């Protein structure tokens, strides 16, 4: 049968809970991840990278900040395809990088954040402040947030609320140089987000002015998870990094095998 | 909502109006355009070149000869989508460009001529089966684009019935290849694309100056000699080589200055 | 006209009749063949890579092994679409070629077998989970095409039933994965491609030759034992590793020649 | 005249003094600082190289912790050769580069460029030799010291080699230990040794290099209370990094590719 | 025997006698001699690239001007040790290349123009005008010239004439930006030039003011060649490009095969 | 202290004991000795690369033939120079590649044979100029070592006396170039190293099996037939093409497994 060509981007927020986990985790990342992805998808995704995310910044554990990267694939078909499940060779993928990333407790005992991977179309579907920006207007420090409202929550009134409350006070905020958003392709894959936001800054100070501090201006919603803006549970209904408009780590493109420092 | 799966090959004819302003168009395009070119569309433009034009020949200014370059992409979803208009981070575009390139005056410019193709030629015309082994092909890329009240059926007969019989009879000419425009796309004034190969500028010249002289002049014609169209507003055309070194997409590595 | 989308992975069986023809058809493949077909499909073929077949096994003259590699193409287009016949640049193709690979005989031909696939095996019947850290594969690739009057349906039966079922019982044999080939594309006589993991060249003549001696003879039979088909027309095969250098269009830079 | 074959390693620690400067800092080495600096050496610099500097670890600012990244050279020929210094195309540098990484304070003390030229190979292993990329994922702690003014660079060796190796030594969570001199005359580098230190993680490391160093006495010409006992970031720098990076710069980059 | 180690840049200066041999010798220079050449000389060769002429300004036919490109070695061991004579394969090289380049007259296809192949060091030996320009500044046209005085003048004669004469014009005109100058290798393989200047401006029309309208207060040296600066033999005596600052021909780097057009 | 300029070409000839170490061996080599090996030197190697064995020819068994590659590198420096011992990261080695290439047995061990030499040859005796034009090339590189109590001046007499004139007389043999090993840098038991091209392997096995049938069996003989030497520790060749795909400074992305 046919297969549909289904251009997206997709987004995965990976975290890394403890930095004694981050020499094992960017190892298995650099090492194994990328030659097993590559093996896989080579002919039917057209870009696959990774975005380190900036040190966290301060109240950014309220955000569901991922400490390690956003990865990031751009598909020409869906990749939850059943018939994609088969593969000649699969990954190698030991539970403890889920043990790494928190998707799962270290040890034993006798509070896992779930694995976020959010579809979008391959183009923002809403560019809301800074239309027209280059990059020769300089350095951008780019703030991606996915939210997912909680269940019970209407959705046309969580996205009022974004679009109607929120989004005003970056507007207002002259450290804000750009705002676009999509809705997440809920139907790929059940992703429990509702939306990706990337919102740009010129560094951490304008991140925080806007995101802590002018964001204490607006009521708490009745559905709240948290006291403050997001107001959604970290890694379960936000996460987010902040990365630079560059990364080396574009893969079809710029790898050469795990070399090492000498 | 669903993007088309819309395979094609776009051309851009891109001058240059003064030698002066060659290493400043250069700079900008290898420099500026080509990173701020793939970062938006390297997920779906399979291939992204830049085929330098030849020196201009004898009378290649009455054919809207591209003094810098044919620029090709070959897209898998029609850039004209309205959904694509929105970018993270747009060009880098100084005003000047367009007066390098002649869209506009230095202080009427010609237009930014942008022809969406398929990506397989329609018509084989002449030297099917010709191999890279049979030799270097000068290759004269020209489109046109008929006169505005000139029915485009009258337009493409004439073409193919009076036009291209000459070439065909030309030893000089090796290959004649056309397709037309899909002007579905963005709406672009040229109406066919066609290559015609010589052996070199000689034969381009014997061809497409002295040969096509015994063609009639049309009642549209808007110069007196073929092509008998409006320089750079209904004709543009480059001669190119059989090779770039300009695959942006594979070959790019960053703008590094000679020592 | 449209194009439709069809993500397509195809196998090409290339055979090297003698190790006379050795040198001069790898280089072909090599130094003419690789630029040519990179310059034709660039734009809609995201991967081009040639698998370099392990030594003949004993009795794999009998599965039509291919004694040269497995040409692998990914495609987004159909390459059969008549509107793709038409080539700026044909390949350049010796006749010779056609001799050292067996095609006609040199002054009974052999079949070119060129195969389409979906891009992701329809059946996994044995070793799924499997990963590369799992140890090195002895990747044995084997398409067959039941004869003519024989009933697909009941072809696929004895396939399925008789002789799977000895693979899947077999601990030397470590993967299964098929395909029905897709018989639409370009009228190829195959009907599944197989992929059957061993960990060496002993294991695969352990199964493929003597646990294969218990199926009964079909009465369809072109040879005496499995695969009951006639060499390089109605079976062929290669063996191969999980890794080639040969990935043609991010790993190749002109034909550099030793020193 | 001829031109002498030197092949070097160099090492310069690349600091950034504020999360404000991380976004232009980090834009104007890959966009500006890479094409500048392949287009002068690319025909005599064999490889260009830059480590992303781990997160700073609790009390890695006594260090002289350089929070950007490490910037690694190797050289075919002696890049202080004073012909060398002619180059067709200058480096586009704006002062403001000195403010991100600290050689400036913003309009309280400025930070010198420390630029270590070392032999291509490790003079001395003192541990953990045989050690292979299958035993696991390093975190791997550079640092370099220079002693003070006044003090015999033969004692300050002496201390190194006799007190401070052995308790790396004695430590299981240490892995590796590698030295080499740095070679002063090349650039009149102020530092002495660049000495490579590998644990498996920041607890690691900090058992050993805040913990365990405890036990060393203060030396008379100590600039500091603890261990490493120099001023940071004038005679002792520092970064961890880990054992790989995609910015291997000759083979590696292709344009200032922004994101979508 | 040891091998010297002998860091060098070369210069070729290569010509297209006639527009109708362009597509011969581009052919003949991308199909088929990168490929030798890369297989001769990757070992010691640490950079190889082509830099394509700009088109020829007036009256640059008397500079020797180049109208195909310069061809650009940087070298490890010298060329012209006679171990290196000897070589696995040799390149393809048909007699045609040496009429399309003009080593071959047009008189039987009246004197040929020599292959002029100039060893430099490195790095500039001279910095004349412009040092600190950096890339920022602008794009240049840029005027690569070699010089060789003929038979019978003193080298010292002719340096001190490009000194006291010649170098004072190109470091008063406004139009100039930079100035850099070595002396040829004369010790490598016996080329006929002594010098290699380049000399930038910002475009042909500045080229041409100083390069011909201020040239025009030189006397003319009684060893003169032709009537005008630069006073000797084009392609003979001296040979030119003007060439950009960046090449896509990086050739050590950045091919991949002759791959034609669709 | 100084390091030394010393430009070298060395060979390693790499066996393959049994075809069911193959994937095993092939597997080491390119998933993990080439990211170990760029590792410790891409700062003072300028080139890197395997060449594959074509298929051992009738009785290469006799001339140490390597069933797996050539490896070649191209050294700035000695690698046997002391301070190059010490490596922040030492290589994986597991014993069993010992095995896989025969220097143990799981028969007598053989030896690692690493010879190093100039970048250039040292001697052309036959088919000087020859071009890639010319046609594919079947190069017989050969590396010999007189046993002990040989005096090398005689060994080196009847070699270039003796042995190679019956190369030259061939029309089989288009090209015969020969060095002399460094033996200074690792006391590699090796004298000489040849490269000796014919069109194919017949031609292979006319010259260096019959034609050799001419030569007297000297008193110093470790066989009774030319080559003379023991297979594997005074002989060790390989027959390989002009061409290369395993460029490994180059051409190496990490290891992409087959789909
Ligand atoms: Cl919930
Ligand atoms: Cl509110
Ligand atoms: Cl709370
Ligand atoms: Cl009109
Ligand atoms: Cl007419
Ligand atoms: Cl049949
Ligand atoms: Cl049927
Ligand atoms: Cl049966
Ligand atoms: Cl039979
Ligand atoms: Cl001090
Ligand atoms: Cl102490
Ligand atoms: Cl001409
Ligand atoms: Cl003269
Ligand atoms: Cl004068
Ligand atoms: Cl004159
Ligand atoms: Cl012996
Ligand atoms: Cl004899
Ligand atoms: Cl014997």
């Amino acid at each position: 049968a046919d297969f549909k060509f289904e251009p997206m981007r997709s987004l995965i927020y990976v975290d890394c809970v403890s930095e004694d986990y981050r020499p094992k985790l960017q190892r298995w990342i650099y090492k194994v991840h990328i030659p097993d992805s590559i093996s896989q998808f080579e002919p039917y995704v057209t870009k696959y990278a990774f975005y380190p995310s900036f040190p966290i910044p301060p109240q950014g554990d309220r955000f569901g900040y991922a400490r390690m990267q956003l990865t990031e694939h751009h598909w020409l078909v869906s990749d939850l395809d059943p018939r994609l499940e088969i593969k000649a060779i699969a990954e190698t993928f030991p539970m403890d990088v889920l043990v790494w990333q928190g998707q799962i407790p270290a040890a034993a005992h006798t509070e896992g954040n779930p694995f976020i991977f959010a579809f979008l179309p391959m183009w923002w579907e809403k560019d809301l402040k800074g239309k027209g920006r280059t990059i020769e207007d300089g350095a951008n420090y780019r703030f991606n947030m996915t939210i997912g409202f909680p269940e019970g929550v209407d959705k046309a009134e969580g996205e009022k609320w974004l679009f109607e409350k929120v989004v005003p006070i970056l507007q207002a905020a002259p450290e804000c140089t750009r705002v676009l958003a999509s809705a997440v392709k809920k139907d790929i894959n059940g992703c429990v987000m509702d939306w990706v936001l990337e919102i740009w800054f010129e560094n951490q100070s304008g991140w925080y002015k806007v995101m802590v501090d002018d964001m204490k201006a607006l009521e708490k919603p009745s559905w709240a998870q948290q006291d403050a803006f997001p107001f959604l549970k970290p890694y379960h209904n936000v996460c987010s990094a902040a990365v630079a408009d560059y990364t080396p780590s574009n893969n079809l493109a710029n790898y050469r095998g795990y070399i090492t420092m000498r």
